């Protein structure tokens, strides 16, 4: 089994993430690392603890990180009308998993130099501060790292801005710091998530399974789809939990290795994950962005995690 | 017949889009204007002369405008191996077209404030610099002109960079100018004018016209491919004629009507056509891009003007 | 008399910029120029030809030029409680100067190139949208002109910014274009004519003159001082007028010759005046900036011009 | 004793701070933190228990901080001559004083957490890529901060460009963050510790003390001063003491509370501290810059420190 620390900010994106992490077989969830985002540290980290508990994940440290972006403010832009915990769902009186004593990047630390170099793959599904700020302190991590699957940029579509995704624009910086260290990284931006539809015939299908977890996830999404893409007349989709699809089967989506960066200082461009598909390409890039979706491979592999977790 | 002005930097490209202007009788050429590009304004305005000399254009301005650009120093970037005139085609000793004596800033806005309104269609295919100036010196001109079609920028791709293309690289500040006054803009940028291809098929077909514009035309063609492209395995394209093409039929390319911008301080987006495709669109649009292309319908048109012109 | 073209956005301190040009014999006033600014091109106009009337000037033209800043949009920041014209003066019905028919770059460009070589010296006091076009559409000009003093910028002092001055801040494109071509450029900027205190003492001397320019320029003054610097508990300054005095006599104020650039894309930076006083300075600086000024010889030239002009 | 935690990059500035704050009674040092610079962060390292060797300081913790900035790449810039450990003083074989374990981040966290409130005062004078790192980590420590003093930045002047001083310019982003926070700082830039001159007689007075601490310390000041300022005709210059020289008595300079920030994005001015000296001031500032030095009082407290360090 793929060992992986999944560092998020729990939205039911982030969610599906973890129940496809943890009811796969392929992969071994070692750590769930949060980060600030649209929503507060703390009110995230809550939500972490609550799917934690829904998927009956036990033995898996779950630490909060970063409470701010590195050099940005955080736009709060909080609003959530009949949202009470996740979603519709409320927070239980008392939560089963507990919060680990250490800062998420003292964890991140802690478990790769602890494990064997390049046994650990790092998947990121929310701002990457608490990743650049365990670079900057413990830099012998980027060499024993196996490699680095994110979710968030995009090359061609953009959603917090014309040309970024939410995931770099919230903390350009640190995505930047990420970009450019010697290590592997694997984008999976809109681009490629932008396929990951959530079409009524999946939504038959994964009810289907009927179990707390799945009704959890479809109520969660059906409540977040309703307020974002159910304003236009078209489904919603699910994005983080492609990058864990990708580690788990490399074959689920088509990827091409070109130069990625990170405007910084762009009037309209901050936080563009900037991508050079020109003429002659590198022969070496350590960076490579995610392009077209195997749907059915993709949704299988939920499915079936969603059936394995079963009734906790 | 559409009036319109075709501003320019004379290289093949250039050239082809005078061709089809003069050519078609859909196209009533009022006026050729040139700017500083790759190469010198003067260097650029001698190839203007010599393409009317061949084309045999007589009774229509040529104005040479802005030696530089509004801001941004400008990379002479010369290096031409066989070049002596226009490729390896030298220049006669005397040019039958003169040049005429204003400036072709000058010559825009007297055009303009001649004619009727929305009466003249504004075609530039060079950096925008003379087009700028013409704004901030006479306002009275955006509201005349019917609209603007110009080949530059590029929403998914560049070459001056990863994410700009030359005729805007080239002079970002003006090009800012020109997309934010509020006049009609249709951009043809490298998205576009990249399926325009000039396959062995087409280079047969305009062989077989057998004149001397044609065979000047492939002669110039075919040396600057050979330079640029032609460094690769895949045929060379034409741009610049895209623009007029659209003025003649509309119907030759799609059209996205999507809100456009021009990054002016990004350390790595400087000079990038940023579009908006994001989800909910203004009703109210007056910039639009180009999309597919008709390739039959395009050079159809080409050939058939270098049909219409002959051996002047 | 030096030959001289006063391009401003008339405002008091533009106005004393003017009664000062006039009233001087060894200052020889070719043009008025105007300028967008803080008010609209047409306001700042009419006040042009209101001191003119004022002033009695006759026979020196005076032309509008461009409506807008080159690049950055205007921000008509417009909120005169008890303006009427000028500040409490009411228009007259009729002006008794008449606008010059060309656009002020057009009569900028005419009058350099009509006059013998290094014979004029521009001396702008707004922004420099204006001067900026003219070396863009007619370069011959940089090399006939005499030299450049002009009225802002500031190397250790700011207004519209903590770092930067309203004339660059307004149009920094321009004021680049400007400091970057090969002429020789003076900056007097706020941290001289902050030197230019309006007290008391200087009052009741200008009131001792008892003209109705004098009078005109006092309750003016006074009007807008209210306004601004009289928010707080120290006399007014006029900025303007130094420019001015500095042409008719270079010992009004020490200068140092350091080079200077304008920021066009910090965050916080935009519009400032660079300037180098690093240790070693080059030999050859075309850049010099006014530095300590001499309070008596300035406000003798002022009360001199003043008293010269007498009541037309 | 005022507590207080020492960062920095060891060259003779740093050096001279370290013997400043051992010497003085008055002051309590908690630790040495070390940060990346001009020279790499090992080297750096090394040269801090060298001096913390050559002053006998014992008890005193000393960690490594961070080897990189936070976001830019650092600019090795290496090409000392003669030197060999620092300037022309060599390392012995073995240092008495050992590094602390844990890194300069986590050792700052741990005091700042483990004392009262309102007890410690860091004082950087090197990059602040270290403090920068600890407030985003554990964000509980800006309130227990007493206050920040550091030595760096510059309202009015500059070195490591026309308007930057090295410290800030080094890591923009580090500078910015900390400035930012809602704790006290005095900034002690260049145009204060400009004032500190090493002229003769106070060589005279130092050598004097005719301690292996004393002679160290010229040495080495000799042997840099020749390297930088002393290409020039004028005496070197003390930059970080003053810093702490301030925590031992405010009365060693005077202060101007006014609002600073940084550039971060500026072509030219990427770095500089923006300080609004502008007329209405805010009532409230948790920023102030140093503006004069008390040369005497300076001078003496160094002084006597070196002669209370005595011969270790
Ligand atoms: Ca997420
Ligand atoms: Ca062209
Ligand atoms: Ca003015
Ligand atoms: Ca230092």
């Amino acid at each position: 089994p793929r060992k992986i620390i999944l560092d998020c900010d729990p939205g039911i994106d982030d969610a599906v993430a973890i129940f496809l992490a943890h009811g796969n077989p392929e992969i071994e969830l070692l750590a769930i690392t949060t980060v600030v985002g649209n929503q507060s540290l703390e009110k995230v980290t809550q939500n972490a603890r609550l799917v934690a508990d829904v998927a009956g994940i036990v033995g898996v440290p779950v630490a909060a990180g970063c409470t701010k972006p590195l050099v940005r403010g955080v736009r709060n832009a909080s609003h959530i009308h009949g949202e009470t915990g996740m979603g519709n769902v409320s927070y239980p009186p008392e939560f089963k998993t507990k919060l680990d004593g250490r800062h998420a990047v003292q964890l991140i630390i802690d478990l790769i130099m602890s494990h064997e170099p390049k046994t650990i793959t790092l998947v990121p599904t929310g701002g990457l501060t608490n990743i650049a700020m365990a670079v900057r302190l413990e830099p012998r991590i980027v060499d024993r790292v196996k490699e680095v699957v994110l979710m968030g940029g995009g090359y061609h579509t953009g959603n917090a801005s014309p040309v970024a995704e939410f995931n770099v624009f919230i903390d350009p910086e640190a995505a930047h710091i990420v970009f450019n260290e010697s290590w592997n990284v694997t984008m999976v931006g809109l681009d490629l998530t932008h396929l990951a539809l959530a079409t009524p015939a999946v939504q038959k299908r994964v009810r289907e399974v009927g179990t707390k977890p799945a009704a959890f996830m479809l109520q969660i999404l059906d409540f977040y789809t309703k307020v974002y893409e159910k304003e236009h007349d078209t489904y919603g989709k699910v994005h983080d939990p492609c990058a864990v699809a990708y580690v788990i089967d490399p074959t689920v989506m088509t990827t091409e290795r070109v130069p990625v960066d990170i405007e910084l200082n762009g009037a309209l461009t901050t936080g563009m994950t900037v991508a050079d598909f020109r003429y002659p390409r590198p022969k070496n890039c350590r960076t490579q962005v995610a392009v077209k979706l195997d749907f059915d491979k993709f949704w299988c592999l939920v499915i079936d995690a969603l059936e394995r977790i079963g009734d906790p």
